[PDB]
């Protein structure tokens, strides 16, 4: 035992004790679902005495499985030798290896392939059939293959649908899927994704192995049921089907999860999986967890109100016995820089109370592109910062490629930078560096390694016609960029993008990672333009021709970028450090004080979600899971104007501000025209801001025009650029 | 409180409760040191109420640290966020990175270097100074650098020792050490080993950082103290020293371990570290754990007897309250194959009792080369087997290189095999540094797979003179080797080894890995000779072939090796699979029934240990840790004769047999001359064995000579080849 029971609310007590028929439970926002799961496991071991080699608890991530097994051992004892707690892929590969030689055509010594090996195989497929660089990018093909496999589509029936849709791209992807599957089976190995589908197919087709495994299993559990797509759901249903002994011994399948925290639909997860769980299993019982002890009442009520606006959702009201807690102090800034300044100021003010260190404060943003400005202020005020699930803004690979292109554009003498960006966009015809083409410097240090003009003329005789034409095009593009050096450097970056074809490839890939890369690079363009403007107005005034040749030459810009990059001496979490991350990786963590940035429509609800209802609901659930990360203090920030593509866009407040309980007016309390900043107006000329006063859109800015005097103006109605 | 105490013998009770002054405890063989450690930690937290952010527990491997953290979480709570339980390297690197901005020249942006980058850098250094292809192999240099650094040797004072020893090699290694260290610091990076020394140096040199960290830490825990070399011991002593306020704030130290299980001296661990622990800490107390619950009394007594003969050892007698258990089966075989047959037969017989499966039986061998025969019989009787800490015999890289050499010698048109062996047996100046030469010949030319011969005459003009000189010698020596196909297979393999320089460079490196590789190569030669005998003369003569052979080529050997290369088709630990491993990786595991192979002097007491007393004592401790792995059955096997390096050697019984008292070993049980095997005698001619009777030295073999009749003879006194 009763010690496991007399410490919990009766809801989880009844969830633990109940054993007849399959069970379902809704895990509320931080309602200790892991604790309830392990306590139920201990009660199962102590009362029903389940076989240690028969009980199966499965998860999706290694950390959760490790924590579950550790807590079970600390609660009931060390029996992990026969007790199994693993993830889907680990359990699947272990079970398949147990019977890996009983399948004809599939070697029991099969290996695994990463993305590079699959890319090589698919490029061989394409060069056998077509061309994998125009409209047939390897990443798009791989993603399509994985998504089609995730729905249990056999290669033999895959070619039966190409004529049904009557789409050329559909026919091409079906044919390449069939070829890839057959030549991968000819390669006596598989990838990291098709193993689940192949295991399901083998268990369905071979009856004796299915009967043996059904005899081998009696209990099956599962966690975070939302992420389970169709394929793993089918696997679990087949591995828990009660047709072996007709249920003479009970088959315990209880599922923990909550349909309202499903944010991983980008990997193919289906929200229908749990919402129609009752339809698949008519003999199930459901129970809700409406109580949690992690957050305060105000934040909990706000999250519950914001999540209830979806149309099709199971009713669930959260509550807690703790205090009301502090309010939700929203903020409105002049721009992203003003917002970063505000959040840095608030972090510093709250840290100077000796109650919580920097390690107790977390900041969330929707996308990586909205992470530069914050870092800047966080590197200016001196407060240490660390980012999880990624790298610094200047440390990402796309901005690295762009700055390397700029470095090459500065002087031709660079070698590492030029060698890194030779084949960064594959481009097919236009540049090529595989098959030891990149190593062609004649293996002799004739001057410095460039070739190029030597490569175009034919210094290296091993280079075929295609490669020499590609290198000639590359050097002609380089010469054109050299000759274009006449305008502002932001337009220079845009010209680089349009010449190199990076932007078109990024937009046509149509992947969340590639979309993030595109937005990040566009933000880099905006940063370059902002630096150019700041140097041109505040510092140049009369720019003429200084020691720095032009207004926005790459010398000073690259020097600034490098010196900011060479500043990683900031201490890590050894001392009090602040944490940064994106919303998609915020699941499973806990923090007492949280800030959220970019809380306006258009940005937080992306244009990809403004139309499709599924994406709208998914991002609303994402906002819910972001909100419920706080414990006692949660702050929201929005920016009236933000720069993108080198232009200032206007974005209203998000529709999520009204969904939150209005309560007292809290969003206006506690591009940009800061002290010393110079801006331009089409009718008034140039002006320098003197004083910054007010909070939110109520702020009126005083600008001295020099000869034309001082004028006080607004920010949204005055056409200031 | 008292619950942690009223379940244990009073020895560990007193070890747990005792808290004043530093404490030392001797952890007996399987005395549950981890459980006692975690219970003491829980009692420390509950009674003394030590601060969570001040208590430090350290380990050396991730698995043990994870287990200890699991026990802590399941026993005291989830305060793991403020207490660090990690390895030496991880904790040290985190500590140095937290304060990484307070050291000039060293910045936190440094990237750790694997063996590849260090190898490249030192190769460039050698090119600058000497030549790394002869007498200056990168592996030997890296090992020497790591070993010299492990003893806290400053690079500046390293120049002062080169003139003292007056050795050219010593001066060279000191100079390259200094050059490598300064060039690496110019590269703002460090290797995986110098981090400990750098942390020690920084903590010693900078007083304020040392004072801050001394104020930060209050408790320090360590496990498996034997592996602690001099450098990490100095680090621990400095991090626990009371020099912050000149002894005002005391330190807490409790050290677990056992000087009699120290087998990792090959990595530089010092047995003097624990045996002289009292000298450095005169105010400590020691306590022994003479009781364990894992093994039976007979095996425990055998281990106690065998470990007692070391002259310098703390007195420790193991005992247990369990039953006497079974005896010890000491088997003597005719040769290696006979021993493998015996162990397979015993495994099968013991498995057919439904008491234990194949997962409860483990077999140990001193070196990898003593596994081949075993695998063979384990693939013949059908019992599945898996290997921990390595791969199958035919899956290792050295035998892979030699079999690839053989395959290329068979088919001159092979491509993958020829491309793998060009540079992997590092020759460089010998054969070639780079890899892609076919692309020089018009990508592939007119199917020019064998472009090497065209490159020898120098048809490709873009290659340097040194590379073509190296390639010409390679192709000429390969052609010369191809013209000697009129000998036996074993002599052919030995000729390949001596011509390719594999043997000399593998021998001269003087490291355990390369010694294992050399022994592996000799075992491969023995296998080739055995197959040649079985296919050419033995069981291959008579009216069927007479004196004229059947055009016996190496293709038969190649196809046999390829066919038996399917040993990875065996299932992994998901089924009833037996385990194979070497002695050095047997620490920390547990198994019910164990077998040990190769229990003769010259093999188990290695040739490197017959002279040096330190190696002799170390291998005796290795025998102790191997013996104490059993739980209820431990069987020892030895072979009177064995083939090594292509020749049959005679090795007596090891001195460890007489070490165990000759009343607890159930002696005997129920190159070789097996049924159907043909052998040769210089005086009697050829003979075919009919009946195999007896075991070991009591066995007498009956051989029919055909025309000369049947004769019964012995094995050790009849010169049979």
């Amino acid at each position: 035992a009763d010690q496991l029971l007399d410490g919990l609310n009766p809801q989880q007590r009844q969830a633990v004790v109940h054993e007849g028929s399959p069970l379902l439970i809704v895990a509320g926002a931080g309602s200790g679902k892991t604790a309830v799961l392990t306590r139920r496991i201990a009660y199962l071991m102590a009362a029903r005495g389940v076989g240690v080699g028969q009980i199966l608890a499965i998860t999706f991530t290694n950390k959760a499985a490790a924590e579950m097994r550790e807590r079970v051992v600390g609660l009931v004892g060390e029996k992990a030798r026969y007790m199994w707690v693993s993830t889907f892929h680990s359990t699947c590969v272990r079970i398949l290896r147990n019977q890996a030689a009983l399948i004809e055509g599939l070697n029991s010594n099969f290996s695994i392939y990463d993305a590079d090996d699959s890319r090589r195989l698919l490029q061989m497929v394409g060069r056998d059939l077509g061309l994998d660089i125009k409209r047939y990018s390897p990443r798009l093909l791989a993603n399509a293959i994985s998504n089609l496999k995730n729905e249990l589509i056999d290669p033999h029936q895959a070619l039966a649908g190409l004529t049904e849709d009557s789409d050329d791209l559909a026919r091409a992807v079906a044919s390449v899927y069939d070829e890839y599957q057959r030549r991968l089976r000819a390669a006596n190995a598989l990838d990291f994704d098709d193993l689940i589908g192949e295991t399901v197919a083998v268990l369905q087709a071979f009856p004796q192995i299915a009967q043996y495994y059904r005899r081998r299993f009696r209990h099956v559990l599962v966690d975070e049921y939302q992420d389970t797509n169709h394929a793993q759901y089918v696997l679990v249903r087949e591995l828990v089907g009660r047709d072996s002994n007709d249920g003479i011994p009970p088959g315990e399948l209880c599922v923990v999860g909550d349909a309202d925290q499903s944010i991983y639909a980008f990997r193919g997860a289906t929200i229908r999986n749990i919402e129609d769980f009752e339809r698949d299993y008519p003999d199930t019982r459901t129970i809700l967890l409406e109580q949690n002890y992690r957050s305060t009442q105000n934040i909990l009520s706000a999250a519950n109100s914001v999540i209830a606006r979806n149309a099709g959702r199971r009713e669930k009201r959260l509550w807690t016995d703790a205090g009301a807690g502090e309010l939700i102090v929203g903020y409105v800034a002049d721009n992203e820089h003003d917002e970063a300044r505000f959040v840095a100021e608030e972090i510093d003010a709250l840290a100077e109370g000796s109650e919580i260190t920097y390690n107790d404060v977390a900041v969330f943003y929707r996308t990586n592109n909205s992470s530069r400005s914050l870092e800047e202020v966080l590197i200016r005020a001196g407060i240490p910062y660390k980012v999880v699930g990624g790298v610094r803004f200047y440390e990402r690979k796309e901005i690295r490629d762009i700055v390397a292109y700029l470095r090459v554009l500065d002087n031709p003498g660079d070698a590492v930078s030029l060698r890194r960006i030779l084949n960064t966009p594959r481009r097919g015809i236009g540049d090529r560096a595989e098959a030891c083409v990149a190593v062609y410097a004649e293996n002799t240090g004739v001057g410095f390694g460039d070739a190029l003009v030597a490569a175009a003329q034919g210094k290296v005789p091993m280079l075929n016609t295609r490669a020499e034409k590609a290198i000639a095009g590359f050097v002609e593009m380089f010469d054109e960029l050299r000759g274009r050096l006449d305008d502002d450097l932001g337009e220079l970056v845009e010209a680089v993008l349009e010449r190199t074809g990076y932007r078109r490839e990024l937009e046509a890939s149509t992947d969340p990672q590639e979309l993030a890369r595109l937005d990040n690079l566009n933000e880099l363009v905006s940063v370059a333009h902002e630096f150019s403007t700041d140097r041109e107005n505040a510092a140049a005034l009369g720019p003429d021709d200084e020691d720095v040749p032009d207004t926005g030459v790459l010398a000073d810009f690259l020097e600034r970028v490098s010196l900011v990059a060479d500043a990683d001496e900031i201490p890590e979490h050894g001392a009090g450090v602040v944490t940064l991350m994106t919303l998609h990786t915020a699941k499973g963590l806990e923090f007492p004080v949280v800030f959220v940035t970019g809380w306006e429509d258009g940005m937080f609800p992306h244009m990809r979600a403004l139309d499709n209802p599924t994406e709208l609901s998914e991002e609303r659930r994402l906002a819910y899971v972001g909100i419920t990360r706080a414990r006692q203090r949660l702050y929201v920030s929005r920016a009236i104007v933000r720069s993108s593509w080198g232009q200032p866009m206007l974005n209203p407040e998000s529709r999520f501000l009204r969904e939150i309980p209005q309560e007292l007016i809290d969003w206006r309390r506690t591009l940009v025209l800061q002290v010393g900043d110079r801006v331009t107006h089409d009718k008034y000329g140039l002006g320098r801001v003197e004083e910054v006063s007010g909070v939110g859109e109520s702020a009126m800015s005083l600008i001295d025009f020099g000869s034309s005097g001082r004028v006080k103006l607004m920010h949204n109605h005055a056409p200031v650029t």
